[PDB]
């Protein structure tokens, strides 16, 4: 068992990534509408970005809407996507108090234009912020995220502006769309399922993951700390 | 608990990759040497490749040697190196009756002559063979591997065989060194470690993880089934 002040003790890494999946399951066990639980699950965001900062992370990734997600039903997919406004509209503030910096991962073309008007705004308004990092993977996938790397290097590579020699795995890196952050050292994902969804597969090589019962909504501080502790086990 | 016909009920992962870890670990806890412990994981090799092959099994990939494993101490890396010979002097008769077709993906350059001279006859003696497909992952790292993708690539865009709006998923999966194989739907992986160790990061994208506690060299039939009894309770 562990609480804060032993988590501070050891290493708080720097980078930590989240798949926040079972916000369905949570609703369904409570006899709930499945949007009900994609709502809870967006307190448990920043009650978990607030912990997360005043630990020292510096990067938080999260996986808030993947490309599979197209296919549920449509009343769904419709009120996922304005799930970020509706963040926004009650967190954004608090998060400028915070020194937060907002950024988003993935393919922006497919959102609707009302839910990117409200994410670009939020993106602005904490640009000049040097605090944690708080990235919404949104759209996201890993193996589109490799090819379009491939093409960006392939392209320069076509007008004569690299060397495909000069190609190298830091080079390859700078290509994602993570750019020059760090790789997560400690992987989290809720919901039971033992798997990684397409979800950031180059940046993962060296992740340490950990993997829990509870579902995203019931997701709370000493569940993260207790994630915190596994994480302190690893070795080599 | 499971057994085997209880298995052969349900789906058979065609393509099971393994981690083969807890070598080490295996022999320390014996009072043995590192090196016993590599000895024994030899064995298991086999046994495993056996009983995947009657269950159905139509690939088998298991990581033997990393790329990080370079750095071990030099006695350990050249005893390592050995151990492809010492496996096919004792089991590649058996493996051309069971109808293996044994297979190599990583870098070759990198092995000693003696050590690729004797893969690629067993490599040879198996191509007319039409039965389990048997990859051994040697000197094999999944940034390197994506990284050689996109600039063999690049190389056919610089020459005007490839223009780049064809690149995409399907055709970038034919230039990892898996070819045209089928993506693995179970990863197991032994030793208690819960991470990818940047093994088959593209590959693994929608695989199912099965992770135990269970020493490569401890890792018998039960196990496996158990680890196939794991996988076929995995949905979604
Ligand atoms: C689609 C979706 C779903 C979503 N859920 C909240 C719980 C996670 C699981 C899905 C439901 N959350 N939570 C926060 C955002 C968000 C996105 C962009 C941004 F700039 C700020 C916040 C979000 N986006
Ligand atoms: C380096 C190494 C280590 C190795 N171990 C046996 C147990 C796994 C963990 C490391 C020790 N095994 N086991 C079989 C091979 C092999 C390689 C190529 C081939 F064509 C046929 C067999 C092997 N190679």
């Amino acid at each position: 068992r562990y609480t804060k002040e032993d988590i501070l003790k050891g290493e708080i890494p720097e980078h930590i990534a989240i798949i926040m999946d079972g916000n369905g399951r949570w609703a369904k066990k409570r006899s709930l509408p499945r949007i009900a639980g994609h709502h809870e699950g967006m307190k448990v965001v920043k009650r978990t970005t607030k912990l997360a900062n005043e630990l020292g992370v510096k990067v938080l990734t999260l996986y808030a809407f993947s490309t599979e997600n197209w296919k549920r039903p449509k009343m769904e997919v419709d009120f996922l996507m304005k799930l970020p406004e509706e963040f926004l509209n009650t967190y954004l503030p608090e998060l400028v108090e915070e020194n937060v910096q907002v950024r988003i991962i993935g393919d922006e073309t497919a959102l609707p234009a009302h839910t990117l008007r409200a994410i670009e705004k939020a993106v602005q308004d904490t640009a000049q912020n040097d605090g944690m990092i708080l990235n919404f993977a949104l759209n996201y996938g890993g193996r589109t995220e490799i090819v379009s790397a491939a093409k960006s290097l392939a392209e320069k590579v076509k007008e004569g502006s690299l060397n495909i020699e000069d190609i190298d795995e830091s080079l390859f890196s700078t290509y994602l769309m993570t750019e020059s952050l760090q790789d997560p050292e400690l992987l989290i994902r809720t919901s039971g399922e033992i798997r990684l969804s397409n979800f950031m597969l180059w940046q993962v090589a060296y992740s340490e993951f950990v993997f829990t019962d509870v579902l995203w909504p019931d997701f709370k501080e000493d569940h993260f700390l207790q994630a915190l502790g596994e994480f302190q086990q690893r070795g080599r």
